């Protein structure tokens, strides 16, 4: 599924992503367009053979198993496969383990280098909240 931004905005606000950890919505609506283009099924492989699953491109280096990253964690419980759903609940919760783990947002690189010291509160505006 591609979502419309105001559509994923919504879905992360009633998942309680606004201001999870003090990101406010539009980091994480900012996030999910550079790592995703708000494509669901988005899957890129990574140098060190893992791949990156869904809206938020979340890494099986160590939240999700895809049986194909040797060495690698499953912190978040769940096959990848589940990250690329239309429901966004599975990522959504994963993310939340991510973004409390030490680093916070700067775990997702395109945040880092697209979305922080940015004014992120543009991508929700004229969304009705
Ligand atoms: C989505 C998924 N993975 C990535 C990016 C965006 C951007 C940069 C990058 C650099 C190294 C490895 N993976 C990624
Ligand atoms: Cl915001
Ligand atoms: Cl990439
Ligand atoms: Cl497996
Ligand atoms: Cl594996
Ligand atoms: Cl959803
Ligand atoms: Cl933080
Ligand atoms: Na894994
Ligand atoms: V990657
Ligand atoms: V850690
Ligand atoms: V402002
Ligand atoms: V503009």
């Amino acid at each position: 599924k591609v979502f419309g931004r105001c559509e994923l905005a919504a879905a992360m606000k009633r998942h309680g992503l606004d201001n999870y950890r003090g990101y406010s919505l539009g980091n994480w609506v900012c996030a999910a367009k550079f790592e995703s283009n708000f494509n669901t099924q988005a899957t890129n492989r990574n140098t060190d053979g893992s791949t990156d699953y869904g809206i938020l491109q979340i890494n099986s280096r160590w939240w999700c198993n895809d049986g194909r990253t040797p060495g690698s964690r499953n912190l978040c419980n769940i096959p990848c496969s589940a990250l690329l759903s239309s429901d966004i609940t599975a990522s959504v919760n994963c993310a939340k383990k991510i973004v409390s783990d030490g680093n916070g947002m700067n775990a997702w690189v395109a945040w880092r280098n697209r979305c922080k010291g940015t004014d992120v509160q543009a991508w929700i505006r004229g969304c009705r909240l």
